[PDB]
């Protein structure tokens, strides 16, 4: 009985030390109403290069991608001139954060944003709008309004509004075509998003990093993963990649093949292969819903809002050291009635 | 060893008693499918007093707020007559709870609601629709349909549909302008909401109260906080405040200044300053999404629904007294092998 | 003191054994981003039999249900011919899973779905679209596009898009009228859904079963519950029930009464009465939101997507046996300083 109880004592002490150290961190889920919220960055990108009004409008038919490649081969474009000419069809006119009050704000309360306007992305030149300090959410979530002007009354012309975190401004626009929201030109749209905060625990085996460093790691991995295949193909870089700095930009002769490859490459690109550390404090913004207000307009109004609360996922340890010791003592006091003093 | 083990025993017993008493209550998160759900109250409010068709229609230009103030100064309106005249442009015709069945319900199954119609809010006179007993959600969530009639074929005229809890019917319409959903006149709209229940634990330091008392506390605090600034300005009360009962209603001369102040006052009003107790059983209704059905109509149809499940956040204590005693006993049996009997 | 401490020891040991065995399983809530997701089945069903263009179009007025019953009595329809003729007004033309890439997919990358097209449901003949293996969600959620062709330019004609799990393909279409989403004919629609996975624990008292068996149990219970009332009424089966296999299908004389009864029967049908076991691994798909793209079209495009992450609810036991033993030992070591050895 002393021998069986001692094999038991030792085993119940193993199980405890297991559940303390070798156990996954538990997760606390909350639906919080934060009085101040960090608004997302909004990247406005041009739609597929087969639909850019710089190509579509001139020619007669509705271009396809191969027709666009032939056009780029005929008129011999610098691929950087071609990237510059794409953004011309929204022509940002005004963007401001404003509140929905009982006396409509008029150019004095609304805070004016200045987009980046020089982002290079898979579809052309994109504009990023962002805020530097959080807005007050106590009464309601303020509205961002991006206004775009056009020259002609465009029909069936689209852009992409991608809502992301400013801490992911280096590797977010590339997926705007698939993760973005289609916005019709000359038509007011409302994109109500939802915020998902996740506080991860820094672990020795899996140490989380600041969002800046995780974004840099993802950007570097994306650049190497693009350049490997694009050097396999023709050994040049497209206008939307900055990594091989010496390696020259592609020309019109090589751009079609590279773009056709890169589309397929990006279709299956998976972030799991890019082994980068997690984020200790990560904020994501999902699209809660999209609404269309009114009919045709002479300006494209893009309204970004949230009608929802923040979803908080905090990682915490349910087992403390002071409970591990108590459980080991309980095992000792059940199986053998032992103690520190006793053993000693 | 006896002295170091005793300083240890005592410290492991402190940590335990800490984690039991001096610890935050843990939260259980569920996505429940309640067979019966309390439908929210729906407050239909007029849009900004610069857009009310009682002002906009008569004059030539599109009024601004200062033009409205000048008009209120010219035609000398009783501010209570002016609040009465605002609601005239939706003219409730019918509202009923109906189910989406395979044989459409026709005036015999649908339950008829009678709105309040006499709410006073920052924008004018508002109508509250509510249900007295829960509907059955077993098969699907029934639909509330509010029908509004108008005189002229109004163009670019809007109202505000605010979805709230009946237990918050005293301090909810005031924020309808910012927390509401814009509904276009003479156009069917669908406002699908989501329900967030949160069961808080009554704590000695932070004792929760019934939703009625929390709503009364918030109403009282809002009334005092409005009246302080509005007595600073001109020492009168607007048509949408009931608190200083003797204090006379404002007239046309003083209404412009008071309203202009009150807009700014409400822009930054924060409920944290209003220290009121939490709610033991609080139910919130967020807007899941908004859809537009059809084009122009001779009646404004507002459809309120839910296509989602309820989000339950229950506060509970993960540590019980019978586990505190066990952990203290384990600490005693590890560090010193002590016990009640022993010590005694 | 020995007697009071022993009544205490025994009681603290009861409380522990209670909280271990006789306690509800705890729930872990996560917002996961699964690299591969099982897309839902999409059931396209005709709208109410009073609005089917097979009836509405021929006659002059807008039929009501009683007018449809009179028509079914006049022209003497086989109720199976009548169920066949209803589906003719969407005429599936193409359905495929495609990704939103920077070079639009054209009939080579998109995977072609073949709907079931022979489902019998309360409203007529329905088409189920489904996928056999999960799609990759690493970069974005691919889009399902269902294309429908029509003969005439239909006005105010609707269908129902119900998003459900393939493991619930036997008892899901029946509620499509109430749980479905109204889609307007000849008009592109986007139905963005959200996924709710729930991993239940198999319990002796409440043993969960595979989704196939739970779906079969629900189908059987629905069939018996329909047939009981429908044999009370006229002792025949409607075209959308397969259970009493010998019992003949209803004819035009009896169909009106049976359908009128069955509508009311289905209005209050509750699954709680149908005592079937839970699902160990259940996946639900709720409608996140619905968007309308463009205006009139010659084809009905139904786009099914998700812009969101999966909501995971995993049931797990917070108390392990190796912690129960430790707590019992701690209770023994606190109240009496006992142990296995001691007692023995």
């Amino acid at each position: 009985i002393i021998i069986i109880s001692c094999i038991g004592m030792f085993w119940n002490v193993v199980e405890n030390i297991k559940l303390y150290f070798y156990s996954s961190p538990s997760v606390k889920f909350e639906y919080i109403k934060n009085d101040s919220l960090y608004f997302p960055a909004i990247t406005i990108c041009p739609f597929l290069l087969n639909w850019n009004p710089f190509f579509t409008e001139s020619i007669s038919f509705f271009p396809e991608m191969n027709d666009i490649f032939e056009i780029i081969e005929t008129n011999e474009y610098d691929m950087l001139y071609l990237w510059n000419k794409t953004d011309e069809y929204f022509q940002y006119d005004d963007s401001y954060v404003y509140q929905d009050a009982l006396i409509e704000e008029d150019e004095f309360d609304r805070s004016s944003i200045i987009p980046n306007t020089e982002i290079m992305s898979v579809s052309g030149k994109c504009h990023m709008y962002s805020l530097e300090e959080p807005v007050y959410i106590g009464n309601a979530i303020p509205n961002i309004l991006i206004v775009y002007n056009h020259s002609k009354i465009y029909k069936d012309k689209w852009i992409k509004v991608l809502i992301h975190s400013i801490e992911d401004k280096l590797t977010s626009h590339f997926f705007a075509i698939n993760v973005g929201v289609d916005s019709l030109l000359q038509q007011m749209t409302e994109v109500n998003f939802q915020v998902i905060q996740k506080i991860n625990l820094n672990l020795s085996n899996n140490p989380c990093l600041f969002p800046e460093e995780v974004d840099k790691c993802f950007k570097k991995c994306l650049d190497n993963f693009m350049f490997k295949d694009l050097s396999r193909i023709h050994k040049c870089r497209l206008p939307f990649m900055d990594y091989p700095p010496d390696i020259p930009y592609c020309n019109y002769t090589n751009f079609p093949q590279m773009y056709t490859r890169f589309n397929k490459i990006l279709k299956g690109f998976n972030k799991t292969n890019c082994l980068c550390p997690r984020k200790c404090r990560e904020t994501r913004y999902e699209i809660q819903y999209q609404f269309n207000i009114g009919g045709f307009n002479n300006q494209t109004f893009i309204k970004i809002t949230s009608r929802n609360s923040i979803t908080l996922e905090t990682e915490y340890w349910s087992y403390n050291f002071y409970s591990l010791l108590s459980d080991i003592g309980g095992s000792l006091g059940l199986f053998l009635g032992a103690s520190i003093l006793s053993m000693c």
